DNA sequence: GCCATGCTAGTA
DNA sequence: CTACTAGCCATGG
């Protein structure tokens, strides 16, 4: 399966989480039949343009976290996004944003 | 060819 | 709960 495939599908999916819900770099890697290729998925919406319709912010970790960026720290933008989609988000004891994975996870 | 960068399940 | 590890895998130098 080409990465241009992959890619393709993989936004597929994210813009199918439906607003106010999330889901998770794996989920969408085995939601398009690339189970090992999670950390692909992270390079995928890496790659995205800052001006887009995808909604890249659905998108977090399996811990239910939002995951730091070795660059580019807009994971802060990330948790804006989605606190207008009205989510709970907890800065951990450390200063991670986490939340309840269980309520907001998305499965078709 | 090697080696650094940039999610997750499992174990302690 | 927090660590820390093993394994994963495209991408570019």
């Amino acid at each position: 399966m080409r990465m241009d495939e992959f890619y393709t599908k993989v936004y597929d999916a994210v813009c199918e989480i439906p607003y106010g819900k999330v889901s998770t770099y794996g989920e969408i890697a085995r939601y398009v039949g690339m189970p090992s290729y999670a950390r692909q998925v992270g390079q995928a919406m890496k790659h995205l343009h800052p001006e887009t319709h995808v909604p890249w912010h659905r998108v977090i970790n399996s811990r239910g976290t939002i995951s730091k960026r070795d660059i580019s720290a807009g994971e802060q933008r990330q948790k804006d996004r989605l606190e207008e989609e009205g989510v709970e988000i907890y800065q951990t004891s450390l200063g991670e944003y986490k939340l309840n994975l269980p309520e907001y996870m998305w499965k078709p």
